[PDB]
């Protein structure tokens, strides 16, 4: 029904979360900015955000902008959690000092619901912050958006 906001993280970090890291995600700037703890390996981090609004094979466009203070290149993406499942983004988010910008218009091939039940976990996010920066570091998104056909 209503998606996270055509430009988030421009004052709040809305609703995406950020497990394995330090207290919980700090922005006060215009840009999610999660602490990666070092050695973020094993179990690994990450960051998601329950809350999309995809159906069958859509089209759609993510636009974030990552930058952690160091190289890191983790992974990041979308998919289904509560049937009937099925991922549509598979890219790698590349992170450093400057800012790194993302702008892409994938075919959803999946749906995302919206139905916060037990066993009906909807579709969201998945940001995999584990297995990619070994010594300390951290991720900066910046509006991120994602709907069906828009102006252009």
């Amino acid at each position: 029904a209503s998606p996270i906001g055509e430009g988030t993280f421009d004052d709040g970090p809305e609703g995406w979360v950020a497990y394995g890291t330090d207290g919980p995600l700090d922005t006060s700037t215009g840009a999610l900015c999660v602490a990666v703890p070092a050695g973020s390996a094993q179990y690994g981090v990450g960051v998601v955000l329950n809350g999309v609004a995809i159906e069958e094979g859509t089209t759609y466009t993510l636009r974030y902008t990552a930058t952690a203070s160091t190289d890191v290149t983790v992974r990041a993406l979308v998919g289904q959690n509560g049937a009937p499942y099925g991922t549509v983004l598979d890219t790698s988010p590349a992170l450093t000092s400057e800012p790194r910008q993302v702008t892409e218009t994938f075919t959803a091939s999946a749906t995302y619901p919206a139905t916060p039940a037990a066993d009906d976990p909807e579709g969201q996010i998945a940001f995999q912050l584990g297995g990619f920066s070994a010594d300390a570091w951290t991720l900066c998104l910046d509006d991120v958006a994602l709907d069906s056909e828009v102006e252009l």
